[PDB]
């Protein structure tokens, strides 16, 4: 998941 595939 990771914040919709980058974010965080």
């Amino acid at each position: 998941x990771x914040g919709x595939x980058g974010g965080c």
